[PDB]
């Protein structure tokens, strides 16, 4: 059974997916609480015999940081989901795995400095 890799290139059906995994991570992850998905970036399907799995890229804001003229900061996740390869739509992912890396201005070279 050969496995095969690929990307899809209408990604916004895949958003409500990003905003169901952030939900999710965030219950997990308490500095997370007040965070949104700003765009899905990317969507790659690889399909073998067992699952569809769906990598959804996904860049998120701290939205406290929008609060207090505070340091702006961005992340990405990304969400795998696995689907039965019989699933019809994208509602019910058998299981998902999240994970986010943050970027804050403040923490990174001389940006946040005077002159
Ligand atoms: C998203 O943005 C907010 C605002 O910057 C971040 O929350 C802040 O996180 C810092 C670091 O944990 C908190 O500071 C800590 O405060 C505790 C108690 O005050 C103190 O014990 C620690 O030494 C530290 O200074 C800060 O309170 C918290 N601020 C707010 C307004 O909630 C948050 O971490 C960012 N999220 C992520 C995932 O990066
Ligand atoms: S993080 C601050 C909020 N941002 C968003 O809700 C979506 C992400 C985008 N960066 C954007 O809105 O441009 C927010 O509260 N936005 C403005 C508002 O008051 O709705």
């Amino acid at each position: 059974s050969p496995v095969l890799f690929d990307f899809i290139e209408d990604t916004e059906p895949f958003r409500k997916s990003a905003d169901k995994a952030l939900e999710v991570y965030k219950s997990e992850s308490e500095a997370y609480a007040s965070f949104r998905v700003d765009r899905v970036e990317r969507v790659t399907r690889v399909k073998g015999g067992e699952r569809t799995n769906y990598y959804v890229d996904f860049s998120v804001r701290n939205c406290s940081r929008s609060h207090f003229h505070r340091h702006p900061a961005f992340g990405f996740c990304r969400a795998d989901l696995s689907f039965d390869v019989e699933a019809s739509n994208l509602e019910n992912p058998e299981d998902v795995i999240i994970s986010c890396e943050v970027f804050n201005f403040e923490e990174h070279g001389n940006i946040s400095g005077f002159r």
